[PDB]
């Protein structure tokens, strides 16, 4: 074989290998039989026989027994600024941003009214379908790399799905929302207790301290979800507005929220928060508030964000008890 087909075939294998050792250490999870990965592996050692200059530290052939999996939380870049968003605590302060909106650009604004989780923020990024990185919100243009954590997340998926409606794009990236339900809460706290540590105080500690894990395989044994809420960066995908790309995001298999739903003007949009404020007790996990967000994206664009914050968004928060 061509010195380019080895160095080519070298990084599939190494690739393929690393991930099952990844899924088999980590996760506890394998994805092919025991049988399978050891053909695997000694391909990739006897391509190594011929070629020691592919031989390195960091090959997985010397990275076995689920050695090499450690998160550090080295600061990596967000492609798109990750801002947090202002907030309304009354009537009052609603209608005045919905003014605001209305004196921008009219009617023509229609608002996406989505459940707001008090969890832990999550950017993915995938790269031609695969995911490449996960990291927290920092500062906003920087977060730590908790990749590592976040591919033991059951709800995130390592590749998404093709379909032919939405093609997988070159590069996404997704905002999302990690926490834990109430029940699985209490069960990680009876645990954790049984083990002489100290249980955690609500499910939104509980859930940051189980994703920022340097070892992954914690993680992994832990009940985190999580819920897609949000586009940062993307290419090769113009969605027209936010809840169609949330029916791209479906069809790619990366999970979002059944509560969402599309309103018309402010009314549509008291409408929801006042039913929330009555019934966000019965959802299995915190919602603390409702995030109101012009649906349009050209609309999203004219308006702009502040260096804060986007001001085609709010959060309605609920008075606490
Ligand atoms: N459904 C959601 N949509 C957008 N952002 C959300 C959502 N849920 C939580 N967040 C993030 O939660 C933060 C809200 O601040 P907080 O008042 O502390 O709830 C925002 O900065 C968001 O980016
Ligand atoms: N099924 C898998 O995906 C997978 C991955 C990595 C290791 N393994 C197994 O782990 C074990 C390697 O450890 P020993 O070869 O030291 O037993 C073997 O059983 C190997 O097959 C399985």
């Amino acid at each position: 074989q061509t010195a380019p087909e080895v160095l080519r075939q070298w990084q599939a294998l190494a690739a393929e290998v690393r991930e099952h050792q990844f899924r088999y250490y980590v996760r506890d999870a394998p994805i092919i039989s025991d049988a399978e990965f050891d053909e695997l592996l000694r391909r990739l050692e006897a391509l190594e026989e011929q070629h020691p200059e592919l031989r390195t530290p960091d090959s997985p052939t010397q990275l076995v027994g689920g050695a090499g999996f450690a998160t550090d939380f080295e600061p990596v870049d967000h492609l798109e600024r990750m801002l947090s968003l202002d907030n309304a605590f009354t009537a009052d302060e609603l209608a005045a941003w919905a003014g605001r909106i209305h004196a921008e650009v009219g009617d023509a604004a229609h608002y996406l009214c989505e459940l707001k989780i008090d969890g832990v923020a999550l950017s993915l990024v995938y790269r031609e379908g695969r995911l490449t990185r996960a990291s927290t919100r920092g500062d906003g243009r920087t977060g730590e790399d908790v990749t590592l954590n976040a591919r033991t997340i059951a709800d995130v998926p390592e590749r998404l799905t093709p379909g032919d409606d939405y093609p997988v794009p070159e590069v996404l990236e997704v905002r999302g929302e990690v926490f834990f339900r109430l029940d699985d809460f209490q069960a990680l706290n009876a645990s954790l207790v049984e083990e002489g540590k100290a249980p955690f105080a609500n499910p939104r500690n509980s859930a940051a301290g189980s994703l920022r894990q340097k070892d992954p395989a914690v993680t992994a044994r832990r009940r985190l979800r999580m819920i897609c809420h949000g586009l940062g960066h993307v290419e090769g995908f113009r969605p027209a507005t936010l809840h169609q790309a949330y029916l791209a995001l479906r069809a790619w298999g990366l999970p979002v929220s059944e509560h969402t739903t599309l309103a018309t003007d402010l009314a549509g949009v008291r409408e929801r928060i006042d039913y929330w404020g009555e019934h966000r007790h019965e959802v299995d996990h915190e919602i603390d508030g409702v995030v109101v967000k012009v649906d349009e994206v050209a609309l999203q664009r004219r308006l702009g964000s502040t260096s804060r914050a986007p001001r085609w968004a709010i959060a309605y928060k609920y008075p606490p008890e």
